């Protein structure tokens, strides 16, 4: 029906977000609930809290993951530790493309917030990265990006070239060339009056790029003097780029 057999078969590695939506918001529900009071409950750590768990269910989906599996773990950890925070930005705004409204964000918990109460409760600082992304949204939204295509350009993230000392590379160049071309066919043979749509896509790679740096700094910076509790995915793979 227009899908190439790549594509499907990517789209068979995707979690169910229900279940991953209903697992999350009961950890969070846990870790505000143990705790009923005094030692810090926060609003910038939570978000810190379920963009961890977010990110072991990210770990979870490339390890699973039908090409990625194929790697040694030393070629695993390499593609991991250099796209992490992108995947994370990535799964946001595209959660944000598919079920965001007027002036809500859709959390991963599967819940709508206000973009106004995140805005006030934050320091401007995480403001404007919060904002840096729904820019991203808003061209993706135009462009009818689709799930097929999420799925695609997470591979291109996760199956990136220029890693230095990657064991396997004929598999990770021969994966991306091929996500590349599955995603092109796709894209003009499914949304044709669109000229380019699969150019503005790819465009779209390098910011998701800096506005991952931008978000890395930051997070750095308030983990530096104690502003997460902890939580050592988020802080292992930062520390993977020190």
């Amino acid at each position: 029906a227009s899908i190439p057999h790549l594509i499907l078969e990517l789209l068979k590695c995707e979690p169910d977000e229900p279940q991953v939506q209903a697992k999350i918001m009961a950890y969070l529900q846990q870790e505000q609930s143990n705790r009923n009071r005094q030692e810090k409950l926060s609003a910038f750590g939570l978000l810190c809290k379920m963009a961890d768990q977010t990110l072991f269910s990210i770990v979870e989906w490339a390890r699973s993951s039908i090409f990625f599996r194929e790697l040694k773990v030393d070629d695993q950890m390499k593609l991991l530790q250099n796209c992490w925070s992108e995947l994370l930005i990535l799964d946001h705004i595209y959660r944000q493309v598919a079920h965001g409204k007027e002036g809500t964000i859709f959390l991963v918990t599967g819940e709508h917030v206000d973009y106004s109460t995140i805005i006030s409760h934050t320091e401007v600082a995480f403001n404007n990265l919060l904002s840096l992304a729904q820019e991203l949204v808003v061209r993706l939204r135009s462009l009818q990006f689709d799930q097929r295509e999420f799925v695609c350009l997470k591979f291109l993230v996760l199956f990136s070239s220029d890693v230095k000392n990657l064991e396997n590379l004929q598999l990770v160049e021969g994966v991306q060339e091929q996500v590349n071309a599955a995603l092109l066919d796709y894209t003009v043979c499914n949304y044709p009056q669109q000229t380019e749509k699969f150019g503005q896509l790819l465009l779209r790679l390098p910011e998701l790029r800096a506005i991952s740096k931008q978000a890395e700094d930051y997070l750095y910076y308030k983990h530096v003097n104690g502003d997460v509790p902890y939580n050592n995915l988020l802080i292992e793979m930062l520390h993977a780029k020190r």
